């Protein structure tokens, strides 16, 4: 048990447990609810954050892991499968404890307060393709 | 007055009166179109700003004011109800004149420029409950 | 050609191409669908970024990678024109973050959008005392 939530049409209102890494359990609510496409949103607070940082002319990536307190001022995100498996494509601005902001591509973040997120469902299958110039999983609708 | 509205569904787009303060007229609209639960999002430019970080280990808060030029670069949070009346939960992203951001949980924010806003109506009750153990107000959704 | 999309419903799902100025490409999207008014939101990464800040009583340009980690915005129209009103916070190399009005950026990278179509008209009227495009839900 990773998070609770309410139905509400097409959107489910997901509230994360405490203590818990938000990306685990995202990922974990779409394969439980079968979530093909949609979409996710949401604040909440952190206490530990890692963010990733990709360089496209070297294809060097940084992911970097912050440990403090944090306040997520927006989650935004999008949900796609590839092969039928969930695939979450997150990103994220928090702030420090100074009102400063950080922001890039999330892969994980362990909660340390409230996390309330809206995940839209689309019911609609959307596929991405590997690009190997690019080394990214870019959207490919016509698959 | 503090502000003027189009209804287009399920969502009202807000325009915010300039020089009002935007927590007290989202409360407001909410309060005026009875909406149980949702979601707000939107962008503006304000000239006085409140964040509020709270400290999960000691309990201590802070709420800092910015007085100062600011573009909301996002707004982002969500309505549900608490002791009879609206709750807000809202988060927000700002940008200064160096072009630095500032992110936090808001407690306020003047308007001075431009205010939009999408409000969503969900159209069933979300409530909330206080955790003792941690000091904050928690979805609650079966109360 | 500058995106790709899908639609679904009342919204779509835009995909803009690689190293294709953003603003531009979703402006001519909203033209292409005739989208009268709605909601632009999404992330993406970038190598160039103009933000403006404006003083009610400055355009810079960044030239670097970034992430952008929200874009949010909305469409309307002046006089049947598309009109779209565009926010975003952008995390550089060290992890911190800009944000302001979004005027340009040119995606490195992947541009994931989703634009909701409203299906109706929404208009603004120029206030010559802020010097602003206001909306005007009357009109
Ligand atoms: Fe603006
Ligand atoms: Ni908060
Ligand atoms: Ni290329």
């Amino acid at each position: 048990n990773m998070y609770s939530y309410k139905k509400i049409g097409n959107k489910y209102i997901v509230s994360i447990n405490n203590h818990t890494e938000i990306v685990k359990a995202l990922n974990a609510f779409c394969k439980e609810k079968g979530i093909l496409s949609g979409s996710i949103n949401g604040i909440g607070a952190i206490g530990e954050l890692t963010l990733r940082f990709f360089n496209p002319k070297t294809k060097a990536y940084d992911d970097k892991t912050f440990r403090e307190q944090m306040e997520i001022s927006n989650l935004t995100g999008n949900i796609s499968s590839m092969n039928e498996q969930v695939y979450l494509h997150l990103h994220i601005t928090v702030g420090r404890s100074d009102y400063s902001a950080l922001a890039g591509h999330l892969l994980s973040a362990i909660q340390n307060g409230a996390g309330e997120f809206v995940v839209e469902d689309y019911s609609e299958r959307i596929s991405r393709t590997y690009n190997p110039d690019l080394g990214l999983n870019i959207y490919d609708f016509e698959r």
